[PDB]
C-alpha cells in the first residue's frame, strides 16, 4: 500500500452562538452553500482529515465528537479516528483522520493562548494543534479574536500573542514561532475583523449581499485591508471571497441580517461582516491548492454561518537510506555563496546564523558575519564564503530536494533572534549556483531579507 505525496484536509470554522447544532450539519463538511463549494461527484470521497475549529462552542467534547463522527459516517460510511481535541473556554479544535492515517500521525501536540489583560483576559484566544504525517509537518490554529468594528488593532495584537505565545511543532525549532514550524499551517477562526463601512450605510449593504455584489465590501473589509499594509497574517495566504458575510444573522433564518445596536450587543453595531476566516501559510514551494471556501446556507442555529475550505496538500513519506537516518550520506551537501542579511534594526552587535532542518541530525551554527552601513541606512551583514557547508542525512535527490532550510539570525550579544526565514531545495539545477532569497521576520513582523546563492549536491 504506497504512501500518499497528497493528502486533502478539510478546515472549518463556525462560531456556534452558544446555542447547539441542528441536527443535520452534513453541508458543512460536503462544502456546499455559498461561495467555492465542492463538486456533488465528490460527496462520497473522505477528506484524509478533517479540523473542526469552534467559537462559542457550547457543547460537551464527548457531546460534539459524537455529532462530528456520525456526521462523516454518514457522509462516508468511513468511522473517523480522533487525533486530537483541546478546549480553552468556549474555544474548540478537533482533529479527525481517516482510520489508514493513524500510523502515518505522530509527534501531536497541543496548546492554547488566552489574549487580553485583566477586563479583556478571560474569553478570548486560540487553540491548537500540530503532528507530523509522514515527512510533512502540519500545523492548525482556531482563534477567537476580540469583537467589535472599532478594535481592529486589538484584533492584530491578539494575532501576534498568539503566533508568539502558541507552543505547537518541534520544541528543538527555539528560535521560530508557529509561522515557521510547520510545512503547512492553517489559521481560522472568527477572526471578528468587520466590513469597515458608515452604520448609516447598514441597509444599503443588505442590499448590495441580496445582489451577491460584494466588491465594494470586500474593498472595506478590515482583515484584507490589514494585510494589505502588512500589519497582521504576513505571509499567509486567503482564497477569494465569493460568499455572503457570515455575520451577524438572525438566529433560525438566512434571510436577515441583525446589525442594529441592542442592549445585548453592549450598544454596538454589527453590520454584515466576513468574520470567519481560513488562511494558511506552507513553506515555499510545497503543493497547496484550495479546492472550496465558502459558507453553508442551510445551518441557522447560531447568528454566524459555518465556513468551510479545503486544501490538497503535498506531504512527503518518512524516508529510510542505508546511511540516515542516524548517519550522514557523504554523498550530500548544501553550500551557501556571497550571502549576506539586511536588517531593519538600529542595533550594532555582530550578528550569526543558525541553519535548521530535519535533513540535518542538528542545527548549525555559522561564524559572525561582517556589518557593513547599507547606502539608504539599514545595516547588512555579510558572510561571504564563510557559512558552514551543511551535511544532510539524507543524499538521495528524490528525498533532499523536497526539504526546506529555516535561517535565524541571532546577535551574537543576546543570542536572540533579530529574523527568521525559510529557503526550499527544491531547486532548478544540482551543482549549479543559484540564487535564494527569503523575508526574514520576527514576531510575525518583516524585520529583513536574507539572500545569496546555494550550490547543493545530491547522490544524483
Ligand atoms: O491572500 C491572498 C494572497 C494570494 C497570494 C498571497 O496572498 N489574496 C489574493 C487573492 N484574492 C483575491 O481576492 C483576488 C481576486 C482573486 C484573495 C486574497
Amino acid at each position: 500500500q504506497p504512501e500518499p505525496d497528497m493528502i486533502t484536509i478539510f478546515i472549518g470554522t463556525w462560531n456556534m452562538g452558544n446555542a447547539p447544532p441542528p441536527k443535520k450539519i452534513t453541508s458543512w463538511f460536503l462544502s456546499k452553500g455559498q461561495g467555492k463549494t465542492r463538486d456533488d461527484s465528490a460527496d462520497y470521497i473522505p477528506h484524509d482529515i478533517y479540523v473542526i475549529g469552534t467559537q462559542e462552542d457550547p457543547l460537551s467534547e464527548k457531546e460534539w465528537l459524537e455529532i462530528l463522527k456520525h456526521s462523516l459516517q454518514e457522509i462516508t460510511s468511513v468511522t473517523f479516528k480522533t487525533v486530537a481535541i483541546h478546549t480553552l473556554w468556549n474555544i474548540r479544535i478537533v482533529v479527525l483522520a481517516k482510520p489508514e492515517h493513524e500510523n502515518r500521525i505522530s509527534h501531536i501536540c497541543t496548546d492554547n493562548v488566552k489574549t487580553g489583560i485583566a477586563n479583556t483576559l478571560g474569553n478570548k484566544g486560540a487553540v491548537g494543534v500540530s503532528f507530523m504525517f509522514n515527512g510533512t509537518s502540519l500545523g492548525f490554529v482556531n482563534s477567537h479574536l476580540t469583537s467589535g468594528s472599532e478594535k481592529k488593532l486589538r484584533r492584530n495584537q491578539n494575532y501576534m500573542n498568539i503566533l508568539r505565545f502558541l507552543a505547537l511543532g518541534d520544541k528543538k525549532l527555539s528560535p521560530f514561532n508557529i509561522t515557521h514550524r510547520f510545512t503547512h499551517l492553517f489559521w481560522f477562526g472568527d477572526l471578528n475583523y468587520r466590513v469597515d463601512l458608515p452604520t448609516w450605510e447598514a441597509e444599503t449593504i443588505i442590499q448590495k449581499i441580496k445582489q451577491q455584489q460584494y466588491a465594494d465590501l470586500l474593498s472595506h473589509d478590515q482583515l484584507l485591508t490589514e494585510r494589505r499594509e502588512q500589519k497582521v497574517f504576513l505571509h499567509f495566504e486567503e482564497e477569494e471571497i465569493t460568499f455572503a458575510p457570515t455575520y451577524r444573522f438572525e438566529r433560525l433564518t438566512r434571510d436577515k441580517y441583525a446589525y442594529t445596536k441592542q442592549k445585548a450587543t453592549g450598544m454596538k453595531y454589527n453590520l454584515p461582516s466576513w468574520c470567519d476566516r481560513v488562511l494558511w501559510k506552507s513553506y515555499p514551494l510545497v503543493h497547496v491548492v484550495c479546492q472550496s471556501y465558502g459558507s453553508t446556507s442551510d445551518i441557522m442555529t447560531s447568528d454566524h454561518s459555518p465556513v468551510f475550505a479545503t486544501f490538497e496538500a503535498g506531504v512527503t513519506s518518512q524516508f529510510v537510506s542505508k546511511n540516515g537516518p542516524g548517519t550522514v550520506d557523504s554523498q550530500g551537501q548544501i553550500e551557501f555563496l556571497r550571502c549576506y542579511a539586511t536588517l531593519k534594526t538600529k542595533s550594532q552587535t555582530k550578528f550569526y546564523l543558525e541553519f535548521h532542518s530535519s535533513c540535518l541530525e542538528s542545527f548549525v551554527k555559522s561564524q559572525e558575519g561582517e556589518n557593513e552601513e547599507g547606502s539608504e541606512g539599514e545595516l547588512v551583514v555579510k558572510f561571504g564564503e564563510t557559512l558552514p557547508k551543511l551535511k544532510p542525512i539524507i543524499s538521495d535527490p528524490e528525498y533532499l530536494l523536497d526539504q526546506h532550510i529555516l535561517i535565524s539570525i541571532k546577535s551574537s550579544d543576546s543570542d536572540e533572534s533579530y529574523g527568521e526565514g525559510c529557503i526550499a531545495l527544491r531547486l532548478e539545477a544540482t551543482e549549479t549556483q543559484l540564487p535564494i532569497y527569503t523575508p526574514l521576520t520576527h514576531h510575525g513582523e518583516l524585520t529583513g531579507h536574507f539572500q545569496g546563492e546555494i550550490k547543493l549536491q545530491t547522490s544524483q
